[PDB]
């Protein structure tokens, strides 16, 4: 019943100056789950149950960077798992999508592209499914 | 050289849920440091270098939240070791303040209160300089 809201944070600094995006970003879920992509690609997934809504958007630590998510596509995509859409005003743009689980379980894998001030970098978090 | 840059993330339906800010925050920096609220106080804090320039903006989870930090207090004010002000436009306004140490080094208590949609709220992070 509840939405599942997710927060990416990047250190863009460091993101821009290593091309890296994995070892820069975090995320931080309103199911109280903190992952570091500095400390595994394993770390970057999203717990939901089938037929949850699931609600996207990211920031940089910095106030002087500007970060967007660009797109999505990988697996979750292909397979019509989850297709969010983007929302909200200018400014504070999100993207929002229910999961539909094929009454399954398991894991999602997606590519997410994010635009750092014009710098597009692609990083592939995950979905665990669970019924 | 270079600033130390803090994002405060709040859970905020959980904060104004249960009246606790310090169990629904996190602080992640450009140290490359995450601490948990959740996880107890001694999470809270900042590393730092005396002379450096610290830097704090604080965001929501949800895009439908809107959280700004109002005020700083406690030992850290006191004692004028680092005096926050705040800068930016109306939207993503941040606090910037250097870390004045007396060639100490020490731990800095200070209480930062926010505004959660009007709800003020307050918490004792901490601040850890070494010279």
């Amino acid at each position: 019943m509840k939405k599942v809201e997710i927060l990416m944070v990047v250190d863009a600094a460091a993101a821009l100056a290593s091309r890296d995006l994995q070892s820069n970003i975090y995320l931080i879920d309103t199911n109280k789950y903190m992952g570091s992509g500095n400390e595994g690609q394993a770390e970057l997934k999203t717990a939901c149950k089938d037929g949850q809504l699931l609600c996207w958007r990211v920031v940089a630590i910095s106030p002087d960077n500007e970060v967007d998510i660009v797109e999505f596509n990988g697996q979750m995509i292909n397979d019509r798992v989850c297709i969010p859409t983007k929302q909200g005003l200018s400014g504070d743009e999100f993207w929002e999508g229910r999961v539909e689980a094929q009454g399954q379980a398991s894991t999602q894998q997606y590519n997410a592209t994010l635009s750092i001030d014009g710098s597009r970098l692609t990083f592939d978090p995950f979905l665990v499914i669970s019924l």
